[PDB]
């Protein structure tokens, strides 16, 4: 009986999924919203969890304890990274990863800015397991759940479903050469702000985790935000959770 | 029985000094995270081992909300000085924190290259929600009066100035002395490290009293490589700090 976790950061990324839910009660703690319900019969719990690093972790930590889930989805919008991605596609996420840690060498004010320079920080990933410290440069998708979206993607009508890798950070980056470096150095699919976040706290946890993003936008072809697309991402996702759940 | 105080660190280094100061202790872990539940002066006090970095720090501020409900926040620990005024050894008390990682760019094609310094800060990673309204934050300001009483007690700080500053907080280390200069220039920053802003935003959920107290145990401005021993006499200062609002209680 333990839950199904679904996550979304704003309000249009989580409301077709509440109006799915059956026999809904709402919870407020903190920042945060809850609603617990069912869909197929089995217990859902959909969290709204506002934008960015912290507060998906926060989110996702307060679900841990009020909820117990057996599994986490977070989706919601992210931008596209991958010239060969459209609004509209959805990125599976075979990893996500903390893209906006950064470390940077000594250098003298003489020699300027320079971000290629910067190294991925991973301790913002590392994590201890039973007080012993256990070093994540990524965070997997669970790849059961990874190949069951994939396995899916001819149910979504709206794009094509992609395995690729999240870059999240608290950034939205509109500078398409920084998107092209971002993508050349870490392989990424598309960035968004929630991804790796909940992931590590699932990761904490123990809990199977999944992310699906559909893109919203993309300047790399210069496709500007459609709202639809986070109405669509629902969509996809309730089929996915009920396919699960006929599972169960 | 009473609210305890919540103090956090981030690492063994920055927390062993107040473990070492609790009576009667028992230490709780769940997922990645450990507290450690003890007195200060006969009064309920859990030290947080929070981890690094922004995640990190929500959520272990997150599971001590809900498990020991404490009646103030006091994170601290060690940073990075971004004001040339100050060296290591000072402590910084923060009047506010910021997600100082948190950019948002304006769209420029690829020819342009890029360029930082039209990165702006991106206020809607503090944005939160209160009775499910929106509440936006371009910044957490520590507790007035817990920021005052820390100041008052300057003077019992050994090791350093005791001063008033802002915290920048990111999943960031910086040692391109521009880059800090850029930063300092810009959002007036103390000093830079990668937790403050997060647990403060936890804090700022659920509406409980929140301070920052950081020592700097480094600086690129004047060539000053990280000392551990700072993060000891941060937590010394911080015991002090802790027992006089006991005192009060
Ligand atoms: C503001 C909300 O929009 C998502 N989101 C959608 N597109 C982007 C993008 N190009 N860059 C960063 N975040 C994005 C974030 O993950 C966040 O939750
Ligand atoms: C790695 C640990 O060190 C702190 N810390 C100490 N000095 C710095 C600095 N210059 N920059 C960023 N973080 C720093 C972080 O807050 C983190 O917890």
């Amino acid at each position: 009986s333990a839950p199904i976790l679904i996550q979304g950061a704003m309000d249009v990324e989580v409301e077709t999924l509440v109006a799915a839910l059956k026999d809904k009660q709402e919870l407020t703690v903190g920042s945060w919203t809850y609603w617990q319900g069912t869909l197929s019969g089995y217990p859902v719990v959909v969290s709204r969890t506002e934008v960015g690093l912290a507060n998906a972790a926060a989110a996702t930590t307060l679900a841990m304890e009020r909820f117990q889930p057996r599994l986490v989805i977070n989706q919601g919008t992210a931008g596209g990274h991958d010239p060969a991605l459209h609004r509209g596609d959805i990125v599976i996420g075979t990893k996500s990863f903390n893209m906006g840690a950064y470390r940077s060498d000594l250098t003298p004010a003489e020699q300027g800015v320079d971000p290629s320079k910067w190294h991925n920080f991973e301790v913002t990933m590392r994590l201890r397991d039973n007080g012993k410290l256990v070093e994540h440069s990524s965070f997997a998708g669970d790849p059961e759940l990874v190949g069951r979206a994939l396995g899916m993607a001819d149910r979504y009508r709206h794009g094509r479903v992609v395995p690729g890798i999240i870059g999240t950070a608290d950034e939205w980056n509109r500078q398409v050469a920084r998107i092209n470096w971002l993508h050349q150095t870490y392989q990424t699919a598309a960035e968004e702000m929630e991804t790796s976040s909940a992931a590590l706290v699932a990761e904490a946890y123990k809990v199977p985790f999944v992310g699906i993003r559909v893109l919203s936008n993309t300047d790399l072809h210069g496709e500007e935000f459609d709202p639809q697309t986070a109405i669509h991402c629902q969509q996809f996702v309730i089929d996915y959770a009920k396919a699960l759940i006929n599972g169960f």
